[PDB]
């Protein structure tokens, strides 16, 4: 257990952000977490709580993934009651809400994002660091089971980090099983709904979702469908549509995460450097990606 500890003198509740069942978020202001900062903001979760043991494994495995765009934890507050779980705080919350209230559907603020819906060149940075995390986790091994742009944040700067969360203003983006039980049926390939397998490959085909939900600026997969007519035509072949905001080249690369033959899929490490090139490539080279 090279789990990283905080005191809880040191951890100072300002308000609370979110809520969920093993939990509820609480901004607040941390000391001496990281030298010449003092004090700095941060995201506390308070557990719900014989789920110790859980709480402990999971605290290990998210101490075991630390990169650049996966969601930074700094550790957990043992001493006393409720257990917490520390994390870095990301100004703009969820990828989702964040695509949705800077959409062609939003009503109105700047400082990272210019007037109106989000750019080409904008979208597709986010999608390039969503990659990003995934090139990590899947070269870790690690099979996320729960990619979507609910359970990514973004940061001042526009940084866009993974993340797993417990969402519930997002309980639609799920299909109830046994009274408890919840699957993000949308977001899963027919290997998953079929079969219940699920791996790297079926990552890939998350997403392949998710490249689709940045472009539609948050809107639900199949949004026009209920979860048996969703798994209906998922397991029949059936493919979401190109998004009026996403150019071909793009549409391409989501195509190609949605190869119902699992091994017939591009890599995470290949999806990320189309995507990285797109989002590093010039205005006049992007001008005419857009029609
Ligand atoms: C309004 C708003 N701002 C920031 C948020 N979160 C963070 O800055 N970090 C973080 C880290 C780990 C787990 C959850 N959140 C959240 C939020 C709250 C609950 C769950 C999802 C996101 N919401």
């Amino acid at each position: 257990a090279c789990v990283h500890h905080i005191k809880r003198r040191d951890i100072v509740l300002k308000w609370e952000l979110g809520e969920g069942a093993f939990g509820k978020v609480f901004l607040a202001e941390c000391h001496n977490l990281l030298p010449e900062q003092d004090k700095m903001l941060v995201a506390v979760k308070a557990l719900k709580e014989s789920a110790r043991q859980d709480f402990q494994r999971e605290a290990e495995l998210l101490t075991m993934l630390q990169h650049q765009h996966i969601v930074r934890f700094f550790g957990v507050c043992t001493e006393g009651r409720p257990l917490l779980m520390v994390f870095e705080y990301m100004r703009h919350g969820d990828l989702n809400r964040f695509l949705r209230s800077h959409g062609p559907d939003a009503k109105l603020g700047g400082e990272d994002v210019a007037p109106g819906p989000l750019g080409l060149g904008q979208l597709l940075a986010v999608a390039s660091q969503v990659a990003a995390g995934m090139v990590y986790l899947a070269g870790l091994h690690f099979v996320h089971r729960d990619l979507a742009t609910r359970n990514c944040l973004v940061g001042q700067g526009l940084v866009v980090k993974i993340g797993d969360f417990g969402r519930d203003i997002y309980s639609t983006d799920y299909y109830r099983v046994g009274g408890r039980t919840m699957l993000p049926i949308r977001w899963m390939p027919p290997e998953s709904i079929l079969y219940r397998k699920f791996t790297t490959e079926s990552d890939v085909w998350s997403f392949g979702v998710v490249l689709w939900e940045i472009f539609t600026y948050g809107k639900q997969p199949w949004y026009q469908l209920s979860n048996t007519e969703a798994i209906d035509c998922i397991t029949q072949g059936r493919e979401l549509e190109r998004p009026r905001a996403c150019p071909p080249e793009v549409y391409a690369i989501m195509r190609g995460c949605w190869q119902r033959e699992p091994q017939q899929r591009h890599s995470i490490k290949d999806v990320h450097a189309r995507l990285q090139a797109l989002a590093q490539a010039p205005p006049v080279y992007l001008d005419v990606l857009g029609h």
